[PDB]
C-alpha cells in the first residue's frame, strides 16, 4: 500500500530546500559528475538518527573517494536542522558537512516512498543511491527501531562502480565470497551459440557456461572494500560519549 | 515507477507455489511462531544468484538459531528450481535447504514490487523481513548486478529482534556504534512532563534528555551479533570453486 | 485559491498530536466547558514566532481567567517544540505553559487553511477563536513577516463572552467606542411590529429603531478589557533582551 | 467549509459596482499606487455597522497619511448605501468618504469567503488588506456580533509598509514587544552559511543566529503605531450620541 | 435563457424572510384559503417600485375584498424594506400594509425566474398570481422600464375567481368582450357524443358547438370588474406629489 | 418544471411555418423596423382563442399605427388555421389579417416555455413582445381559462417606444400614475456625485435624489395611451353575437 | 474467459527473447519467405513436452524441406531453455536445433491466449501456423495431459501450401479422402452463371456445381504427404529410451 | 481478434435448435454420461465440409464405441441441414446420423470464437472436445481451405480418456511415442520430497525425477488407437465418388 521509484529509472526531478540552499535533484550531483546516496531520517533530535548523522560523517572522507555526497531528508524545517547540527558539533564534537533536505509537507517523502506504515508523519531510514547518470541503483528502507550499516552502503557504491568500469557483476559478500573470493563474474551468455562460444575459448574459469568469473580488481579496490567491512566488524578503540 | 508493501505492514495474504508444495505467507510461518526472510533473485542458473543461495545455505543455522526461515522467489517454475538446486549440490557440494517459489506470471512479484526498470521481465534482488506477527519490518531492494551481503540480512534480525524484546531501539552500525559502542537506545520522550521525568531520573546514561541508552543486551548478544560482520570482513579460508 | 471552516461551523472534529500528548479538538476544550485560542506560527526557531510565544506567556493568566487555553500549531515536530520551548526559557527566562500541536505532514494545516501563497511548506500566523460549545467565533490570518496583537485576541474573547452572557452586540472599538463608548448595542428587530415595538417600549437609548443600546456590561467587564488595550499601548518598563 | 483567496495571491480580478461607480479591483488601486482595505458588513442599517463605518470615517485621513484607500462591501444595492450615508451624516454628523461594494447576487462575497455559516445570506465582517502591487498581506474575519477595532487595521497597514521599506519582520505587539520593543527582526538565515557569516559580522544585536533585529524604525514611524494604540486604548472625550 | 415554475404547477414550497417575519409559501396562503399575488421589484428606494408599491397599497383593500393577500420580493434586506416603507409612509402618505420578501442571495428570484438579461443583479417585475390551493394560475414578466398595470391584476384574479365559481372560460376583454359582452364561456365539448348533446339540448347561447356561453356573473361581480377598469382609464382627480 | 427566454434576450432565432408562408425569427420584422407581439392560444375552434383573435383583429390598425406586427401561435396545422380564419369571417363578419405559426410537434412551444403543467398538449396564452432590434421587452402567460386584455399589450408597447424614445422609465398605470399622473420617470443616479449634481441642478420635478420626473410626452402620446384603456373599460356599443 | 488472434489475421507484431536471440514476428520469417510453426508447452523439464520437443526435432528437416521453420513457447527464462536442451541432447541423445521463445511475464502467452483455465501459470499447447505472408493459417489448442501428433502439424502445412499453389481446398483426411482420394477441390461457383458455365464447361470431375475436383497434386507431393500419415501409424522400430 | 471459451472450462450453458430438435448443451451430454465432439463448417452444400461429414459418418461407430456423440453447426437454417443430408444420403449413399446446430444469427459461433477473420459471416472449421463433466479438454480450429483429419479427433478422445482412467499424460505421437513407445507418463513431482520419494521407490521407468512413465494401457487400448492412424495413413479401397 505505497508507491516508490525503482532501481533503473532516473531519480525523479525535483528542487529540494536544504541546510545549504534549494537544489534540482538529481541535477546538482550529476553537474558535479558524483554519485549521491539520499537516505532520511524521521526527525531531528532523535537518538538513532543522530547516531546515523555521526556515522555517516565519519565516513564523508570514504564516500568523497568514491565520487559520491550525502544529501539527508526529514520532515523537519531548515531551522531545525541547523540547530541539531550545532547540537551534534557541540555535544558529540563532529561536524556534519552535507546538506538534510527539510520536507515539512511531506512531498518528497511521499515521492520516494518513504512514509510506512510505521508513521503517518516521519519518514523510515530510507537509502537511494544515485549513479552520475542520475539513475537509482539500489534502495534500502530500515526501520524507526533500527541503525543503518554505513560500510554497507560503502560496499554497494564501491562494487557498483567496480562492476560498472569492469563490466561485471558482483558476487554474494564481495570482496569475501565463499565461491570465488575477490573474483568478479562475467554476466551469462544470453544465447547457445555464446554459451557455446564462452565456452570453448577458456578465456574464464567457470563452473558452467552461464557461471563465469575472473579477477580484474586491483588489490587497492578489493582492500579499500575489505577496510569498510573490517571497520563494520571491529569494536571502535574510543566511544565519543566518553569526552561528551 | 512502482507500488510496494509498507514497513509495519501485514505481509500481504497469499498462496505461492514453492518447490517444498504450496503455502499461504505470512500464515505459514505465524503458526510455527517463526520469522521469515523472503528474497528475489532475477533466474535459475544464473551466477549471482547462485553465489547468494549458496550465502544464505552456509547461514542457514544462523537463522535457524534466531528462528528464522527463508524462503527464495523468481519467475522460474519450480522443476527449474529442484533442477539448478540439484546443480548446485552437485557442483558445488552445497545443498539449498529452504523453499523458493515459482512465479512465473509475476504474479508475486507485482505485489512485492519486485519488478523495477532494470528488467521487465525477471525480479531484482529484494529482501522482505517479516517477524512472527507477519509484520514487515525491512525491505531490501538490490539490484542484478549486486550480490548481497547475508551477514547485514543476520545483524538486522538479530538487532531487530533485541530491540524488541528490551524495548531499545538500536544505534547505527550496533553492535559496533562509534559513540555508544554497544549501547542499546531508550526511545525518547514524547511530552515536555516524560522529558521531565527523564532529566530528573538519572536511570540511564543521557546525552540529552531525547539521547538516553543502557547496554541491556547479553554478551551472547553482543558477540553473536559481532561475529556476522567478522564472517563478512574475513577472507574465506577455502574458496568453494577449488573443491568442486 | 484556498478552502477554510467557517464562523458558526462547529471546529473540525481532529485528533492531534501536541508536545502535552495525544488530544481530540475541539472536544478535549468542549469537555473542560473552556474556550481555546488555536494559534499557528510557521516554524520553532523563527523570531516573530519566538516573540508571539512570549506574548502569549506573558498573558496566559489573563487568558486563564477568562476560562480561554492557548494551543499553538506548526509543521514541525513535538521534539522540536520541547528543544525551542527549552530555548526560550533559558535565554528569555520566559517558561511556555500551553501545549503545541506538531504537523509534519500539514494535515491539520491543510485542514484550517493555514497554507497561504507566502509559504507553500509552512503556516501563516493563523487565529481560530473557538467558543465552549466547539464554534469557530472568529478567524485572523496574518502573514509572515507580522506579529500579532495579543491584547486584540484578549479583547475578541472577552466581547465574545460578554455578548454570549448579556444577549449583545458590541460597537466598534468597544469599551471605547466614540459613538456609545461602553454601551452594548440591541441586536435590532427583524418585523415592523417588533420596530415598532421597541421605539414605543423607551427601553433604551436609540438613534434609530434599528440603532437601541444600553450599558449593561459591569465596571470590571469595561476596566478588564481596557487594561488589554492600556498594555498594547504602553512601552513595556523593561525589555526581556537585557538578561537575555 | 468555504473557500477564500490566500495572504500573497494577487487580489481576484474583478469589476464591482460601489456608490462612487464602477471599478476593477485591484487595478484601480495599484494604478494610483495605492493599498487599499476592503471590509465587508452584513447590511446597510445595522448598528454595529454603522459604528464601524464611523470608526473608520474618523480615522480617514490616518488611512491617507499611509496611502491607503478603504472600500466596504455588503449584498445591500446602491441606492442602500447612499440612503445609509445620507443617514449616518444626518444623525450622527459624519459624512463616509469612501466607497461600498454593492453585492446583491454575493458574487464578490463569495469569491472572497465572506459568507459563514453564521448567515447564508450576510456577510461577516470580512478585512482584506491589499499592498499596490495588488497582493493580499493579511486577512481577518470578524463575526456579526463583534466590531473591528480599526486601530488594529491601521497598526497591521502601517507595520507590514514599515516592514517592506526596511526589509524587516516585525515583532509581536510593536512597537511596544516584550522583547526588543520598537526593534524590527532581521529575516533569519536560510543557510548554515549565512547563519555563521551573519554571527561573525556581529552587525546586529541577537539572541541566536536565527534571531537578529535592530531599530531601524524612524521615531515618527514609531510614535504613529503607539498613537494608534493609544487611541484605542482612551475612552473618548465625547460620545456622538450625545450630540444628536 | 432561464427557467420557470409554470401555471398550473403548485407554487414552490420555500421559506422565504419578509418585513413580517418568516413564512412558508404557499402554506401561509393556503392554510387561510386565500388567494396570493407575489410580485417582485428591481431595489428599495427606485422610483417606478415606488409607484407600484402606491398603487398596490391604494388597491389593498380591493385586494383583501377577493380574499387576495399581496407579497412583495426584491434582493434588499428586512432594514432597507422597513427604512422604504418609512419613506413612501412619510413623503407619499401612503403606508404599505403587505409584506416584502427580503432575498439577498437571489435564491427566491433564481427559483421563479425573475432575473432576466435586463440585470444580472436585480428582478424584474415579475407577477404571480397564485390560488387558495397554492397553484400558480397566472404570471406576468414586466421589465425595468414599465410599471405594471395593477387594475389588470385585479381584473385576472376577479375573472380567475369567476370562473372558479361559475365553471366557466372568461372571453378576451371581460367583461367588455365585443363578442359576447360580459358572457361567459361554457368549456368546449371533448367528444363528437357531448358536441351533438350539447347542440341538441338548446340549454346555452352558441355560435358553433364548440362556442357556448351565458351571463352567470351577478351585476356585482361584473360592476367590479368594470370599476378596476374605469380606475385604469381615468385620470386620478388629485396627484399624491402635488399634497406632500 | 419550464424553461423561457428572458427580457432583454434576441429573440431566438428560429423557422417557423405559418399559414401565410415560412419566415424567420426575429429577423423578418427586423429587416422591416418592426415590432412584433409573438401570441400563442390552445387551439383553433376553441372560444376564448377566438374571442383573443376578434380582438386582436379589432385592434390592428392600432398595432400597425406602433409599427407592430401580430403573429399568432398554435400547435394545430396550417389548414386548421385556414379553415379557422375562414370560420371566423363567415361567422362573426372579422377577417384575421396576421399570419398564425403552425407548430404541430410543439417545436417552438417548448423553445419559449409555451407549454405549462396545465396541458401537456397545448401552449397556454402567452405574449412576447419584441422590439424593433429583435429583443423580448415583455413576457404575459395568461391561463386556458382566461382571455388577455389586448389593450394592455398596446399600452404596454406604447409606454415601451416612449420610454425608448424619450429616455425615460414609465409609472405604474401610466398615463393615470396617482403621483405623477402622465409624468415619465428620470433613471436614478448611480452615484453619491450624480445624487447629488442631479438634486441641486434643479432641472426635474423630485421627491428624492432617486426620484425625479418631468412630462415630456406630448398630448397625443398621453390621450392615445389613455383612448387603450378608455376602449377596455367601455361597455360594447353592439355585441358582434347579435349578427352572429 | 480468454482472448486469441484469428485465423486470416496477421500474427501479432512482437519483439520475443529466444534462446538464439531478440527476433521480431512474424517478420524475421516473412523476411525469409519462411512458414513459421509457433507452439507452446507449460514448462522445461516435463515429460509430455520433452517428448514433444523430440518429435519436433526429429521432424525438423521435413519442416526444413517445406519451408517452415519452428519456435518453441513457454514462461521458463532463456537460461532454463538452454539448460533443458543441454539435457535432451545428454539423455535422448537428440539436439534441438530451434529456438525457444522465452515468456517469464506471460506478455506473449496472453497476447495468444495460451493460458486456459487448466493453468493460470503455464501455458497450454497451443500450435499457431503462419504462412510466409505471416498470417494466421491455423490454430491448435492441446491440454497439458495429451502430446501432439506432430506428423498432422506437417500434413496441415503440407496440405495449405499446395491449396496455396494449385488454388484448391483440401478435403477431409487427405491425401487418403474417402471421396475423391488424394484428389483436390475447386473452390464453388459464388454465382449463378458461374455455377451454369461450371456445369456445361465439363472441365472438372462433379458431383453437383458446388462440389468439383481434380488431380493436380504431383505424385512427390502426394507421398510426402502419405510418408507423414503412414509414419504416424508404424511403431518405432528402436525406442529412443532404450539407448539412453 | 476474438474471445473464446477454454480448456479446462465447462462449456458454456446455452440452447441450440438442431435438426433434431433443441438441446441444452452441455447438459444434455453430461446427463447421459456422454463425451461430444462439436464441430463448426462455414455452410450447407460446400465441397470440404461435404467430405468432413461424410469422414465423421463413416467413424460414427468409433466415436460411439468411445461413448462421445457428435455435433455439427453452421450458419444455415435446419431445412438447408434436412435438405444437405437429404443431398448425402441420395448422391453419396451415406445417412449422416447426428444432428447439426443452425446457427443463423451467428449468436452459438460469436460464443464459441467461430467467426475468425477469413470471413466475417461463416464459421470456420472448429472442433470442440467435450468430457462427460462438459468440460472443454481441446480446441481445434482448422481453416476454410483444409479439411480436418478425422482421425487424429478420435486418438485425442481415446488418449484422454484413458490418461483420465489411467491417471496419465499422453506423450507426443502416442502410441507410437520414439521415446517410450505405447508408455504413458506418470505427472511429475511437485516437490524435491517427492522427487527424491520416486527415484527412491524404483517403481516406475525414469529418464529423471521428473520423467517417469509405465506401459498400464490394454493392448486392445493401444491398437484400437493405432488403428486410427492406420486408417489415416491407407490409401482408400473404393473412392465413393465413382458409384455416386
Ligand atoms: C529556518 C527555517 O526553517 C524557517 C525560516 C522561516 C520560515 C519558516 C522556516
Ligand atoms: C515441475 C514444474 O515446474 C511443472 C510441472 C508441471 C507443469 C508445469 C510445471
Ligand atoms: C520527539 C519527536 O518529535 C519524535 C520522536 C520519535 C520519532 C519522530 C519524532
Ligand atoms: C440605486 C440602486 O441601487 C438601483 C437603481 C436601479 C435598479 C436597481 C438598483
Ligand atoms: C434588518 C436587517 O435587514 C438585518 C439585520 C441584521 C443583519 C442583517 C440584516
Ligand atoms: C395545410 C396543412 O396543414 C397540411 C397539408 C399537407 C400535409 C400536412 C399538413
Ligand atoms: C538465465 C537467463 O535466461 C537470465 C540471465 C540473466 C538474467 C536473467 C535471466
Ligand atoms: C426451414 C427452416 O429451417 C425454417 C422453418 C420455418 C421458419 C424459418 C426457417
Amino acid at each position: 500500500p505505497g508507491s516508490i521509484p525503482l532501481i533503473g529509472e532516473r531519480f525523479p526531478e525535483m528542487e529540494v530546500t536544504t541546510d545549504h540552499g534549494v537544489i534540482k535533484l538529481p541535477d546538482h550531483y550529476v553537474s558535479q559528475g558524483k554519485w549521491f546516496v539520499l537516505f532520511s531520517h524521521p526527525a531531528d533530535f532523535t537518538p538513532v538518527s543522530t547516531t546515523e548523522f555521526v556515522s555517516f560523517a565519519r565516513r564523508y572522507e570514504d564516500f568523497q573517494r568514491l565520487g559520491v555526497d550525502l544529501i539527508g531528508l526529514s520532515v523537519d524545517s531548515v531551522c531545525s536542522h541547523i540547530k541539531w547540527k550545532e547540537w551534534i558539533e557541540r555535544h558529540i564534537g563532529v561536524r556534519i558537512p552535507f546538506p538534510i533536505i527539510a520536507d515539512p509537507q511531506g512531498t518528497v517523502a511521499r515521492r520516494l516512498g518513504l512514509l510506512h506504515a510505521e508513521s503517518a508523519t516521519h519518514t523510515v531510514r530510507g537509502v537511494f543511491i544515485v549513479d552520475a547518470r542520475g539513475v537509482i541503483r539500489t534502495m534500502l528502507y530500515y526501520p524507526m527501531e533500527l541503525g543503518r550499516l554505513v560500510d554497507e552502503i560503502l560496499r554497494i557504491v564501491k562494487a557498483l562502480k567496480l562492476g560498472d568500469s569492469l563490466k561485471r557483476a558482483v558476487p554474494a559478500d564481495w570482496p569475501n565470497n565463499e565461491i570465488i573470493g575477490e573474483g568478479l563474474i562475467v554476466p551469462p551468455p544470453t544465447t547457445e551459440d555464446q554459451a557455446r562460444a564462452r565456452m570453448e575459448s577458456g578465456q574464464y574459469r567457470s563452473l558452467d557456461w552461464w557461471f563465469s568469473w575472473d579477477t580484474p580488481a586491483s588489490r587497492d579496490d578489493v582492500e579499500e572494500a575489505r577496510r569498510y567491512l573490517r571497520r563494520a566488524a571491529e569494536k571502535p578503540a574510543k566511544l565519543l560519549y566518553e569526552e561528551a
